[PDB]
């Protein structure tokens, strides 16, 4: 599957993963993932925030699967997921996420509960702690938005504990 | 059933309305429903926004679809909502949502996948363009980024096609 | 002779939700009276809450309603209390529907309210009322004919 | 202005299945238009045919029936067949229920040819037909005034 | 459809309605419907019983529910009938012998019970009062068996309290 | 259980074996059971009948396994059953009779078609080749005209095939 | 010590809906209580609002009431949401029904209010209501027992 | 006056299973009789077998039970047959369970055998058994006064 | 080489319910026929009536017909009886639909009828008729010589 | 006038899995084409993962595929994915079987990819897949007909 | 080391329901144990009873058994009591299955006595018998040494 | 005598997912084998794909595998795809669990892959692949004396 990342310097520091399930590499609303991923990007670079991004897009479940095993190689602490249709079927995924380790988020573009009665359960949802649908791309950033604090508060607190 | 709200001074200006359903009055995490309006507030005046909200909490179906009823004299132009409990039971509410006129967003703390059997569906947020539950007090903030693009991008639309 | 019209939630907002709004089915109804001369007093009651329209059935229970046309609305589907409170009416309570809830998503298929009232006219737009106060007329016409053809022997 | 009245199976056996028959339905519905002065020719043709049904509805399709009035009866249930039938009748086709199909088996619950249907008229007894003929009368008096509405502009 | 009948000769007479649903006039175990219905003669003549059958088939529901409404002018007593496939689908007949006026009797060659899950239930032998299946054609006979005595039991009940 | 039987003189000769399910002694229409049985007797000794009948009525279900077991040491050569209430969950008899080596028949006083949902399937009667239900008492009779034109014809069939 | 007797939708009218009262079964409960020199106040409450319920057990969360017992009526098999409120609680609930619901329609069994209560009376008529007064009387009696058993070591 | 206590399945494992044995719970009741000076002979039976508790049941129509207080245990949700027996027991019969089956695993939600029964308690430990008495003593006087009310004239 | 085509309820009003009729689809298969020289006697029925279906099939079991191409409609969905009848047809039975059955509403999802034939096309509009004549030919020609390849050796 | 041939998992296996090989089912297909004289460039992928499925379809997309069958195989039951892609393929798509998966168990019953596709050829062994062509053939001379009919107007 | 092998209903009769009998599976155990050189003490008990295996269970909870190995046969699907009771066993229990339950209809696919059990062997034939003492042995041995680890610590 | 072991999704992620890792279950089989002197040549092959599962299994019909052990994992319950290729593996498959699947969630009850195999192990920890080799051993040994047997008459 395809794959973007941007840098970062070194002057916290947040890594977070991106990854898009699968046919969505083919939006082109009227507007492209690339452009999902800019936005994104667009609203770091601008909110003022140490975050870096890696973006991952995939058709294979099993590429979904290795993907999120390799992030427990302690890197990024956190995962936006859009399991696409994957959602609705995929307990290997749903499984993956249960002993993910860290935060995870699934973000829809449509709103599921509002489409045909297969799309309406995603097991990998069950499994996030958090879901967003429903939003159009502007839902990613919401999910950006989102595991900014989540992480941050873990920090504070793993900072809280570890004195006393 | 109860409300809160501001003031806002008179200088674009965007009126938003929070619907908690039933109780919610209750939480009291360990944070309580005040606190996640002022968190709500606080974030606007933080994020430097010409938003105005209001509030409202209550335990009654019918209250909830009253307000609702109540918006459409065009003065607020979106609304969130919390139909707690109601949100898998109440078509009623669904139905005034559908004829609400204006960007609405369902925000859930639990995530409602992940529990009973029952909680599963929500036919308020399948009326609700877009869906937010799992994330506990921060979800409002998120249906509040959300709302804030929305409705930003509506005006800049009807400045669109009204010129041609 | 005095007739309860009791109309559901988000049923006053017809006119946002054809182009036609509550008031006027209201009136359609009196045009339909006034005209087909029918001794007949009218009330109209719309309410968003559940519990108003148990509140309301249960005090129909005193003298001067003798029946009850009720648009449950979307409380139709799944109110078994206004359904329960329906049956203790002991007096005619006949439910309609604009439209036909056959016809839409399957949770609206299914009425409670429905199967406790005698019949259901649905999917006639507003005409459906003026065929429930057609059909109430009958019935307490009818009615009020036999009490008295027994109540003689 | 001529109507089409489609009566499904067993309807026929009403007096032997209140103490009513068929034909007094029928001659009630004169009763109402023959007193309601109203331009109708009606006609009465009852089946326990689907095939029958399907065929008297595929033969309205020419003029003069300008709308229909049926009791599918148990077909009502099952038959997918008359209700697509239903469908291309375009005219319209009111469905009538002497019971509360809502208030029955779990069986009858659900009509796809009352879902095909305009509108329902349920659980009125014989009453739901004269009803019906109220509706129909109605409706064909709007269509009529809109399409020399419109075909004058 | 098709129908046979023997005659009978007039010196008491239960005249009894065997009807034979759809295809049920194929079958040719290696034994044809005619056969069926000899052999039933067959345990009559033999039986030493003073019964006149009436035989049909047909393939019509509608002409199934024509014949049993034309019994209702009383000339037969009872009905046995194997609906066949309009068993499990056919409520229009089930309620035909709902007012059919008169002990009712379906027989099944086949075990319902014991083929494809559409079979197994029966909406026209929910209300005739008895049952019979799995017994190939001797389920016939014994259909005829009973019917004797039923009518039987129902003679010397009509003249048990018509006396006081 | 309980349990009758008869005698039998020795001079072909059946031996068959009635068994009534739990609850079935209590019946006490206005008849009651051994009142069933010599309605059995009584039409056999009546329709001149080489036929010796076991009659066993019991509670548990084991008790019911049991006794077919036992039937297996070729005695008698056919079963009629009444599973009573454990027609309806009881898969460990339907086993029993799947392995009992001969002619089952299931009897039910009652239209079980015609009644709560759950008494609608019986595994016990898939199991039997053939059932009678709805026919109040006189369905034993059926069940035992019945029996015996089944083992005659396997007799017939036995000496049909062991010549060639 | 004072308890808290909700009474749902519909409950209100026995008498029209056996032959007895709400109110009856009201003082019926203070005779048992007048009776078995129990130091409870009682205070009854009944309203056909699933809101009305929700708030009153909300409110019961300040001091003076130690336990409620209720009979949601209709609600219980339906209402999420007074189960939510049932149990924050945090005090004991005790749901009554006058009939067996198990007994009735399929869409009775179920109690999700029953579930959030610690346990159910069903189906004894109006004494399952003094059965619950016995119960609540027992369960009070403990925990005060045992409050004082531990917060003396 | 003698009352026949029947425990299902398992039901005697109490204490390898709160830390209390069935005898404890038995003993219990005596105490509530022994002390509520009511006049009740109980006698007590449990049992792994199904067939057990039916052959209980059938034996009880002798005489001198006249009523059943009966935890069937497991056998609540799977044993019609036991549902039928308690239905021809003609007698008062009482299901009591010591947790709320309503809250925990779908299979354990409805129970036959309690729909068979006049009335269920539920959830309530072993004080269930003790308010299982406290209700058989009224019915069966009522009951007793009733026949007495009637058989005078 | 003569084959029976089969087309069920509603399928003769094509032109009314895009816009093409029953008639232009037979002579399609003619043109298919006529030019791709294959000798096939083709014949066309319609009909509105299950049982004449059944009769027809069950009329094919004399010689001149080899093979059966049908579209039950529709009888698709819910006909047993017609499957069953297809399944004694022994020989070729070709289910074809103009529409993707797959595609519309969850009750025509299924097809009895189609399980019951060999192979079913379908959502290819009329196309899919001359499909079928293409694969019958094809079953028909291979068959015939494997009768050929036995009963020879 | 290239067209795509997607086989499904397990595919390749037969002649493990009557007597014959995927090799044997393509090389049939050219013996149709390279026979009907029909131009077409035919490319054959067989895959065991449901992402190459999804790859291969995305990658359609590019001139010069103008149509694909596919043989989805069993993830035609479960893959919403696949279905998805082929909805996106803008250009025919053709679902074959092999068997009638109406005629096997529940769970090959529905196939959400062949809901997608415009039209589902199944039961009919490999000669489905000449039927496949036949009909890609006829939609994409109708297609090209058709954007030269209005391209000119 | 004594193991209790508990053997449900009809699974005695092995030999009329491959061809070999349940005093052969047994043993070919004994073989396994007499060979593997294992210090354990076997017994057997079959019956058609679900009071038995529930009995033999409640029996086992007397020291000298250590672990159980059951196939509860039919009762696998059904016995909520069993399950229950192989619960309180507080020692290893081993459902077996000489066929696959997954493999059969739908109503053997659910074990409650499996999931009740921490671990299923199924589908070996009796295989999977000796399979269990091969279990068996391990999780006694590991347990052994364990509570040998803390009791020293 | 060599057999494959494959291990399905997230299998790798013991011991961040008790505290043991695959490779440690590897190793301990290798201990069973390379103790219990059996020769066996065992390979390791572990995928978070479905469709390396298919390969890997279409890839055993070559020689040198006798048999397959399996924990498809997640695609258990799921994988059509796998379950119809373990069916072709023409070879004894033996599918493995570390948990009871009995015993969670709903979705992880039916195993399609485990119907296709002929027995399966579940719930017993890493013990249950030494029992599957122990069975795979056995199985294979059988095979291997049965085919000498015949082809020897
Ligand atoms: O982002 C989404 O909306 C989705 O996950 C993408 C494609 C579809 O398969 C899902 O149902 C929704
Ligand atoms: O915000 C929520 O999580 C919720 O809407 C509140 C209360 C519960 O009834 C809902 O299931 C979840
Ligand atoms: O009038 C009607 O058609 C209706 O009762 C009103 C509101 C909706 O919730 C019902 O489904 C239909
Ligand atoms: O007229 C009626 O009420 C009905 O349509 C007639 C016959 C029955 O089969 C329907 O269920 C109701
Ligand atoms: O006699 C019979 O077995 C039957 O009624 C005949 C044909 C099939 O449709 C029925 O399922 C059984
Ligand atoms: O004979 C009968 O009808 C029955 O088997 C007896 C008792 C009940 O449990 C069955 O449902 C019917
Ligand atoms: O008290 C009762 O029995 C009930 O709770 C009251 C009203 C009905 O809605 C319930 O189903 C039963
Ligand atoms: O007493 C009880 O709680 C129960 O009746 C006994 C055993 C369990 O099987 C039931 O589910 C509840
Ligand atoms: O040909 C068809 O598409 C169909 O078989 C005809 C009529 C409808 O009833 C079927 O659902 C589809
Ligand atoms: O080609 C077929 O028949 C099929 O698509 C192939 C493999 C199986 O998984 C399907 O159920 C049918
Ligand atoms: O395979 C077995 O051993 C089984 O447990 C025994 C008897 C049957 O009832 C089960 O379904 C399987
Ligand atoms: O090994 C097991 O226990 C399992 O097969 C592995 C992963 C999970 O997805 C299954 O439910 C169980």
């Amino acid at each position: 599957g395809s794959s973007h990342h941007h840098h970062h310097h070194s002057s916290s520091h947040m890594k977070i993963l991106v990854i898009q399930g699968p046919n969505l590499n083919m939006l082109g609303g009227m507007v492209t993932l690339d452009q999902i991923h800019e936005i994104m990007q667009t609203f770091v670079k601008q909110g003022n925030l140490d975050v870096e991004l890696e973006f991952f897009q995939t058709n294979f479940e099993g590429e979904i699967i290795d993907k999120i095993q390799e992030s427990v190689g302690s890197d990024y602490e956190g995962i936006i997921i859009n399991p696409g249709a994957f959602s609705h079927t995929s307990i290997a995924i749903a499984d993956a996420i249960m002993l993910a380790g860290k935060p995870v988020i699934e973000v829809h573009l449509t709103n599921i509960q509002a489409r045909e009665e297969f799309r309406k359960n995603s097991y990998t949802g069950a499994a996030c702690g958090g879901v967003i649908m429903g939003f159009g791309p502007l839902g990613y950033n919401m999910a950006l938005m989102a595991m900014v604090n989540i992480l941050a508060e873990m920090k504070a607190f793993q900072e809280a504990q570890k004195n006393n």
